[PDB]
């Protein structure tokens, strides 16, 4: 049993909700948030900037020494980094940017990361500002995430067009 409220249940591990990840991390406090990271850990706009901003820029600090000792991430990969006042970890995960023509494919092993975490607060990745097709991303979170995921979807005829759509 854990703490988290009003979500749909998708499958045995996988749960969905029209929420603002921001709000949810402040209630919740959970173990694990997800970010929607670049290589760069550069937090300007999406999930990542409004993480970044509701830590008073924080994350954007910590994140800044991260890469100063250890360079970028690659696309597909992560790194766990504090959770400040939103939760215990961060992990910042990379999926692909179609706006910057990167492969779809590496999707899948974006989601592998949730796998190293029992239970995670999570967006979909690659989706929003990132180009993918989010009723994509949900398919592969589902076929490839086998620890317990929350997934927080702040727009609301997304959410609707996702749940209605869901095999
Ligand atoms: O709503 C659209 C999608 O869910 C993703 C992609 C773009 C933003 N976004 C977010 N999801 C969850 N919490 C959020 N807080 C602020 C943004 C945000
Ligand atoms: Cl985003």
């Amino acid at each position: 049993v854990n703490s988290f409220s009003g979500y749909l249940k998708l499958t045995d591990n996988v749960y969905i909700k029209n929420a603002d990840i921001v709000e949810e991390a402040k209630k919740v406090k959970p173990t694990v948030v997800v970010n929607a990271a670049n290589v760069y850990l550069k937090h300007g706009g999406g999930v990542a900037g409004a993480l970044n901003k509701a830590t008073n820029n924080a994350m954007q600090v910590e994140s800044d020494d991260y890469i100063a000792t250890n360079g970028p991430l690659k696309v597909g990969g992560s790194c766990v980094l504090s959770g400040h006042n939103l939760a215990k970890h961060c992990l910042h995960v990379v999926g692909p940017n179609v706006n910057k023509g990167e492969d779809i494919q590496l999707l899948k092993s974006a989601y592998e990361n949730f796998n190293q975490h029992e239970v995670l607060l999570a967006p979909l990745l690659s989706a929003g500002i990132f180009g993918a097709d989010p009723i994509h991303s949900l398919r592969v979170c589902v076929d490839t995430v086998r620890t317990n995921v929350y997934l927080a979807v702040f727009d609301k005829n997304l959410y609707d067009k996702l749940v209605s759509s869901f095999l």
